[PDB]
């Protein structure tokens, strides 16, 4: 939590440059400075109050260019500034933050599906590669709980995945965890309480409305209430103890629906709608602008 839910980029017909922020306290949306380059399949995160947009791909009428970019948005100035780029382009990337360091995980570059992982140091403005995952994964969901980073699901070039793994920084090592009950690429992955949640995604045949959570202590995956809408390539974030899912694709429409999950009642409700339907957005939470 911090204040507003920011959604950056996305896709509808082509990649988008929108940056818009939703205030759950009053229902309003603000349109803010556009990204320098349109991108879908990116991930967002926040460190030190600043919003970062990482990776993705610019699908435009004249080209599909995978991105190795890291760009930072300062709400105090309503401006984007480039940062050092990653070692390699990464579309349909997963990102997590551990103690102020940004981990960029997996993703694709053309037909290459990465298992590589790299870590960004904001004050030093540098990226360095760390140990790669045990599995190549694009459309991978990533979240951090208790300073351990989890990469969940995705697609390896051949099969969509129900597997997941965890990175232990002090040993720079990855280990498989219990796999999910359901194959999911493009799921929204986040952390709430002591669990890693995987909502939606695509199982090889259908966009999903199911949601399951991994208890890091018991090592089990348990389904919770399903979302009202089936969605793959959705954005997700947690704010004030509730999960918010934004957009995605349901096999028919690029959704403008934003649903919110309340873990106390185990229910999802429709809470607002984005200004236009889109999938493949980056999402994160930070202070309101200006």
């Amino acid at each position: 939590v911090g204040r507003l839910i920011y959604t950056a980029g996305g896709y509808f017909r082509q990649s988008l440059s929108y940056l818009e922020a939703y205030n759950p306290s009053n229902g309003s949306w603000l349109r803010l400075a556009d990204l320098q380059v349109p991108r879908s399949g990116l991930a967002g995160c926040v460190v030190g109050g600043l919003l970062y947009a990482v990776g993705g791909r610019n699908n435009s009428p004249d080209g599909n260019t995978d991105s190795s970019a890291l760009d930072c948005y300062n709400p105090m100035t309503n401006q984007w500034s480039p940062c050092a780029s990653m070692s390699v382009p990464r579309n349909r990337i997963g990102v997590g933050v551990i103690d102020g360091h940004i981990y960029a995980v997996g993703g694709s570059h053309g037909c290459i599906h990465h298992s590589s992982v790299e870590r960004y140091e904001p004050e030093r403005d540098e990226w360095h590669l760390v140990a790669p995952m045990l599995t190549r994964r694009i459309g991978v969901g990533v979240a951090v709980l208790n300073r351990l980073l989890y990469a969940v699901g995705g697609f390896d070039g051949t099969n969509r995945l129900n597997s997941a793994e965890c990175y232990y920084p002090e040993r720079n090592e990855w280990r498989m965890i219990t796999p999910m009950n359901t194959i999911r690429s493009g799921a929204g992955v986040c952390v709430l309480h002591n669990c890693i949640y995987a909502a939606g995604g695509y199982d090889g045949q259908d966009q999903l409305n199911s949601v399951e959570r991994y208890d890091v202590e018991t090592e089990t995956w348990t389904f919770v209430a399903p979302m009202r809408h089936h969605r793959s390539a959705l954005g997700i974030t947690v704010h004030q103890g509730k999960i918010y899912v934004l957009g995605g694709y349901d096999g028919h429409t690029f959704l403008d629906s934003v649903e919110c999950y309340d873990p106390d009642s185990d229910t999802w409700s429709e809470v607002t709608r984005m200004t236009s339907g889109r999938s493949g957005v980056g999402v994160a939470v930070t202070m309101e602008p200006c």
